[PDB]
């Protein structure tokens, strides 16, 4: 039995050995900056592999999932998924705002316009490794292209392309076959990378622990951890199971038990995109969910649905505002809530710590962007829990959308 699940136990042992090695090296050894950088080399290699595999997986899976569905019922399923994601994000934002205000632990228009611009890129080839940003200048607007994959535009193009080739009929069957084969090949390559994962996980955790030097910053920011962790726990244990139970009259915790494999995997990597194959297997096999709904809903949720991220950012922005003793009125609460939801619509193909999402909210509330370094220390610990919450929300949404589309799925069975 151990051989079949050998990757999971190996990764758990890697986590244990990483904590031990990091603590022992930090306490009993002295390292310079260059030596600390060279210590985390295998973790850097693992991250490069995952970033490499993101693009083909996302594009091919999106096209295949959209083209599988019939054109009659494609719109309703997408609308239901969008509504669920929007509602969950709003509830998470409200919960985070309420908790951060109660506990008290301590332009933007251009960013929104850039967000809309990135949905319709000028060039498809450039959109695979570059993004678009605008800045003011003495007032004249000037645009520039910066490195970083544009997952928002590629997802929109993939959705439209999949619909077009699924409506065409026999004339576009060769394209469907091409992208199905590409998706299968990408999943197999992801498995091959997951074979090597444990060593990268070991060295990543070891490097994470060693970096902290003072070790009193954790004690100072103890209240800040409690707010974020309590919000994530309440959202994961209370709100999401209750929403699932209201729509689907089943046991919400049996679904989580079936998805436990992908949940713990998502904790390991802390990447929602890289957990797509495990999530597919767990949803289709353990929970007996339909493949047609799953293959289409899950990639969209990975790119779009970010409950833990919205909660995390909102709490951090309010905490930073409280650090500076800046007053926050009723309007300030709303504009932080609204900006947090729409800050980073798509950031799935980017598996590393992004401070730009915080910077948008900071600019909207009118605070300097140099306050990020104060709390940049604990991101390495909080990000894994945030990604786990995101993956859990996606998994719950798959079943919720599947239940609500019984008539559409029955209509799709007579044409098969
Ligand atoms: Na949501
Ligand atoms: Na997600």
């Amino acid at each position: 039995f151990l051989k079949n699940n050998w990757v999971l136990l190996s990764t758990v042992a890697a986590v244990v050995l990483g904590i031990t090695t990091g603590v022992l090296v930090r306490e009993h050894s002295n390292l310079s900056t260059l030596e600390k950088f060279y210590f985390a080399f295998p973790g850097e290699i693992l991250m490069r592999m995952l970033k490499l595999i993101i693009l083909p997986l996302i594009i091919s899976s999106m096209i295949t999932g959209v083209a599988a569905l019939d054109s009659n019922v494609s719109g309703k399923i997408g609308l239901r998924a969008v509504v669920y994601y929007f509602a969950t994000t709003l509830i998470a934002v409200i919960l985070g705002i309420v908790l951060v205000v109660s506990i008290k632990p301590g332009s933007t228009v251009d960013a929104m316009l850039d967000l809309i611009r990135n949905m319709f890129p000028e060039n498809l080839v450039q959109a695979a490794f570059q993004q678009y940003k605008t800045k003011r200048e003495e007032y004249k607007i000037v645009g520039m292209y910066s490195d970083g994959i544009n997952v928002l535009g590629l997802i929109v193009f993939a959705l439209v392309f999949g619909l077009v080739i699924g409506k065409m009929g026999e004339k576009g069957q060769i394209l469907v076959d091409f992208f199905n084969a590409l998706s299968d090949a990408t999943m197999k390559i992801v498995q091959i990378i997951m074979w090597y994962m444990p060593l990268g996980i070991l060295f990543l955790i070891a490097g994470c622990i060693i970096e902290v030097e003072d070790w009193e910053i954790f004690r100072k920011l103890g209240l800040y951890m409690a707010t974020v962790l309590t919000g994530l726990a309440i959202h994961s244990i209370v709100i999401l199971p209750l929403i699932y139970f209201i729509v689907v009259r089943k046991n919400p915790f049996r679904f989580a038990m079936g998805m436990a494999q992908a949940l713990l995997t998502a904790l390991m990597i802390s990447s929602s995109s890289a957990t797509l194959p495990v999530t597919f297997r767990c949803a289709e096999e353990n929970n007996q969910v339909d493949k047609r709904i799953t293959r289409f809903v899950l990639p969209v949720g990975a790119t779009i649905n970010m409950d833990g991220t919205a909660l995390y950012e909102a709490v951090a922005a309010v905490f930073i505002a409280q650090l500076n003793d800046l007053d926050l009125g009723i309007g300030q609460i709303i504009t932080i809530s609204i900006t947090a939801t729409s800050a980073s619509i798509g950031a799935a193909g980017v598996p590393q710590a992004g401070l730009v999402t915080m910077v948008i909210v900071l600019s909207a509330v009118g605070l300097p962007a140099e306050d990020v370094t104060l709390i940049i220390a604990v991101d390495c610990l909080l990000d894994r829990f945030r990604t786990m919450v995101n993956v859990l929300g996606d998994a719950f949404g798959t079943g919720i959308v599947e239940k609500l589309s019984k008539k559409e799925l029955e209509q799709m069975d007579v044409s098969s």
